[PDB]
């Protein structure tokens, strides 16, 4: 039995839900309290009776505040995760710096007085939009212990991610002119190792700003990815393999079926 399964058996409805099965509360981390990042908001399930939860850090992109990705906080946390949406030290920080700040935000959770006993410190993930998604890839390349990475319309000058050993969902926007998929998202997917559990999801007709207000497709598959890999929850593979049928997805590539390591 998988000790990390949380919540009821999922359906497409449950992963599309704006609020998941877990009631959530929040706490604020000021810049003074934040070593190595610009502060943030932590969303967490109040129900402790099922055990601890994996942790997720989410970064905004260049010139953007926490507000540009804040909606992901409660939407993911209510599926059974402790999620910190960060501000960066400055809004002009570059992608690798954002990766270091994502890692610093995860490390903060380990001793945060409100959530330190709610996280499993060894099951953590990174996400981000635009340069923050470049940061998510950078954090994974710099920390092979991370359990999942999700760049959303990621932007980075580094195109080669062959050293990443963290299951990665790359979400591109078809009509993105800021981080065009042909030179950013798709190139990232192509250079991730072939033996990695990975997927590329292109959002039909979408512009760069698709991640800055609620997008059900982004939320539902981020949730399924975090469940499948942060929690090793095989109940969620059904949504990722075979390729999803959503109209909002114009292209899907993956290494389905994903690896299931076992001692049977
Ligand atoms: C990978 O993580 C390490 C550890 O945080 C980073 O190395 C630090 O980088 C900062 C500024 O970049 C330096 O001030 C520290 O002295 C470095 N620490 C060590 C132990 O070397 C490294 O930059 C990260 N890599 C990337 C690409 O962001």
């Amino acid at each position: 039995a998988n000790p990390y399964e949380r919540g009821p058996d999922p359906t497409e409805s449950s992963i599309e839900a704006v609020r998941g099965p877990f009631a959530v509360a929040q706490t604020t981390v000021s810049r003074l309290q934040a070593d190595g990042f610009g502060g943030g908001t932590i969303y967490y399930p109040t129900d402790t009776s099922q055990g601890t939860f994996g942790a997720v850090a989410i970064s905004p992109g260049f010139t953007a505040g926490q507000e540009s990705i804040a909606w992901l906080g409660p939407r993911i946390a209510s599926q059974g995760f402790v999620v910190i949406t960060i501000d960066t030290i400055t809004r002009l920080d570059q992608p690798d710096s954002r990766g270091r700040q994502l890692q610093a935000a995860l490390d903060h959770l380990r001793t945060n007085s409100v959530v330190r006993n709610r996280i499993d410190p060894n099951r953590m993930a990174v996400m981000g939009h635009s340069m923050g998604g470049g940061g998510a890839l950078s954090a994974a390349a710099n920390n092979t212990s991370l359990e999942a990475a999700i760049p959303l319309q990621g932007w980075h000058t580094r195109k080669n991610w062959s050293s990443v050993r963290t299951p990665t969902l790359v979400v591109g926007a078809e009509l993105d002119t800021i981080a065009p998929v042909s030179s950013h998202s798709e190139a990232f997917y192509n250079s991730l190792p072939s033996d990695l559990d990975k997927a590329y999801m292109e959002l039909r007709g979408a512009s760069h700003t698709v991640s800055n207000t609620p997008d059900t497709t982004t939320a539902k598959y981020s949730i399924a990815w975090l469940k499948r890999f942060v929690d090793k929850d095989l109940r969620y593979e059904q949504f990722l393999c075979p390729a999803p049928d959503d109209f909002a997805i114009s292209e899907y590539r993956s290494t389905c079926p994903f690896h299931h390591h076992h001692h049977h």
